[PDB]
């Protein structure tokens, strides 16, 4: 519908809080996470991205299970059966209820719904790849038990499904339909269940921090371990020889307990954010001393036990909150630098492996409010500058070692840093203060080189031409400053009619654009120091903007929930897109091929293909109402 941009894919998505599944991969295992309406499959021993489901489900995936080489994904009243990210079959349950839980075992598929029904599907022939024929519908009436919490199959329990509810534990024979067992009432609410590696035993977690070892055959407790003032969210048994139990909690802690020594081994504190559900799943890999953990904070971590407290091994993740600032890190379209209000700085790969890595800050730094990066001096010295909220100094980072750098750059006028910039050569860093000063630092030695004082209000933008001749600045005072870099002379001043909130400088054309509080975009020629164009159209605050690499276009985003393309030779809007999720950032790839956008909701970065590498006709309400790119692509 848009004439310029077509949705490509989304970067930086790992997990959303749905408990991940584990399956078999030849000799190794695979991990299935949820991203929303898409699942992703990783190798368990490398965390390499193996698959992503090729086609989005109509609604959000609620449950994931893996059985051999098949993934079962529940959404609405449906269960999708996938192999290699490709849907091989779709089960539509005869109900308007939603599927909540899944259990696949023997010739059976069991899917419980939110009205306490359990739909049972069966293989026609045992050598079928998956169950497909509806067999029966069980129901747990409120007298038989409480709300269904989990469906489990215990080892050697032929044709027998264990249905754990909030108040009790039931045993159904799914072949005959008979309820063969129902335990005594449990006093405290059951929240979690997990088959033990020995006969007849299932582990049950409660709302109170109790893990109960329950014997299904005799129908009695065998053991009850108390975890003080914790709410259990996951259980898993180690199975490599050591009789250990892991207990995840909603507060984000992972507790390791020795079943034989009856003592608390250890506790990994706050490995996942509590506000996102804490530990939503934690699983020991079968036969291995490795535990895989996840939460709703978009991370997937792996912990090992060396032949001793567990040691961090590897992990994959992205931001837990929407990205606040982004930038292309290089001209080969390899990495993107991305900052979020979760106080993290990440580098995301744009390539197929979807690799990513958080910038080491070696309790986090305050949230980033401005960002600049240049690839010129990578490996040689610091090449990233960040401004942080309410801090009077900018920090530096090293893109080579993915770690914070040596220098901090003070404003010198007791103001906060409100803008940062870098020379193309990578030799200089620029810092703009809330008190008006502009400071120029040496990226190699960290030394203060030069100081300018023109603005009397916050400097909201700074840049320097590719030849380091003329430096330009903007501020909330509505002033545009022009300075000689080699000396320190004020080359000129412009007074604009509204406060200026941001600047983007186009080095190959020496034009720079400014976002003003009057909702216009002002384009200025740095050589002539004159306004050459003014763009009017947006009906709300401008969030971001960028030049197309050639210099012909400017693309802008706004609170009005639009993304507009402006042709500079005419100053007219030649394309407009209406999104349902306001764009907070827009950046062109160094080469004109891609457009990166960040939005109010969503942890990732949207990639768009510029399919116009066009008419000059004006538009109005002919804007396209486009959706964001699919998480199922690539």
């Amino acid at each position: 519908n848009s004439k310029i941009f077509s949705p490509f894919r989304i970067i930086g998505n790992v997990s959303n809080g749905v408990p991940f599944a584990t399956g078999t991969l030849g000799s190794t295992f695979y991990i299935v996470t949820c991203v929303g309406k898409t699942f992703q499959i990783y190798d368990a021993n490398t965390l390499h991205l193996l698959f992503v489901s090729e086609k989005e489900t109509p609604s959000s995936i609620v449950a994931l299970s893996a059985h051999f080489h098949y993934v079962y994904a529940a959404y609405e009243n449906k269960v999708g059966i996938y192999k290699r990210g490709i849907e091989e079959h779709l089960l539509e349950l005869e109900t308007d209820a939603n599927v909540e839980h899944l259990c696949i075992f023997g010739d059976y598929l069991c899917a419980s719904t939110d009205d306490n029904s359990i739909f049972i599907y069966k293989k026609s022939d045992p050598q079928d790849k998956y169950p497909s024929e509806f067999y029966t519908k069980l129901t747990v009436t409120e007298i038989q038990g409480g709300e269904i919490v989990s469906l489990q199959h215990l080892a050697t329990y032929l044709n027998k499904l264990t249905v754990v509810t909030k108040s009790n534990v039931l045993l159904f024979n799914v072949r005959t339909g008979k309820l063969v067992f129902t335990s005594n009432e449990f006093p405290d609410q059951i929240t979690t269940a997990e088959p033990a590696p020995v006969l007849d035993i299932i582990a049950l977690g409660t709302v109170t921090g109790e893990v109960i070892m329950f014997n299904m055959r005799k129908g009695k407790r065998i053991r009850t371990i108390k975890i003080p003032q914790s709410r259990i969210s996951s259980l898993s048994f180690r199975t490599d020889g050591s009789s250990h139990l892991s207990v995840g909690t909603s507060s984000g802690d992972l507790i390791f307990y020795d079943l034989d020594r009856r003592s608390r081994i250890h506790v990994l504190k706050n490995i996942h954010r509590e506000s996102y559900g804490g530990v939503t799943q934690a699983t020991f890999l079968n036969g291995q001393p490795i535990i895989v953990t996840s939460g709703g904070d978009n991370s997937l971590k792996e912990y090992v036990f060396d032949p001793q407290p567990p040691r961090y091994l590897r992990s994959r993740g992205g931001h837990s909150q929407p990205p606040s600032y982004i930038a292309f890190a290089d001209s080969q379209s390899h990495f993107m630098l991305s900052a979020s209000k979760d106080r993290s700085l990440w580098s995301f790969s744009l390539r197929k492996d979807a690799q990513s890595q958080e910038m080491s800050q070696r309790s986090k730094f305050p949230e980033i409010v401005a960002l600049a990066i240049e690839n010129a001096r990578i490996g040689e010295w610091e090449n990233i500058i960040t401004a942080h909220k309410d801090e009077k100094f900018a920090r530096t980072w090293d893109m080579r070692n993915k770690r914070v750098g040596r220098w901090t750059f003070d404003t010198t006028d007791d103001g906060f840093v409100k803008s940062v910039a870098m020379s193309q050569c990578g030799n200089f860093g620029f810092i703009g203060s809330s008190n008006g000063s502009i400071t120029i630092y040496n990226m190699q030695s960290g030394i203060l080189r030069k100081k300018y004082k023109l603005h009397k209000r916050a400097v909201t933008g700074i840049s320097l031409d590719g030849m380091n001749r003329k430096m330009v600045s903007c501020g909330l005072d509505g002033i545009v400053g022009f300075y000689d870099f080699n000396k320190s002379t004020l080359l000129g001043k412009l007074k604009l009619d509204a406060p200026i909130t941001a600047m983007v400088y186009h080095r190959s054309s020496d034009l720079f654009a400014l976002a003003l509080d009057d909702l216009s975009i002002v384009v200025i020629d740095a050589v002539t120091q004159r306004v050459v164009r003014q763009l009017w159209g947006h009906s709300n605050r401008i969030t971001a903007f960028d030049f197309s690499p050639e210099g012909r276009w400017i693309v802008s985003a706004s609170l009005d929930s639009t993304i507009r393309t402006w042709d500079l030779p005419t100053g007219g809007c030649i394309d407009g897109i209406i999104v349902d999720n306001v764009a907070t950032n827009v950046k062109f790839s160094p080469n004109g091929d891609l457009l990166a956008t960040t939005h109010v909701t969503g942890n990732g970065i949207c990639i768009w293909t510029n399919r116009a590498q066009s008419t000059r006709t004006i538009d109005e309400s002919e804007f396209a109402r486009m959706a964001l790119p699919s998480t199922s692509v690539r």
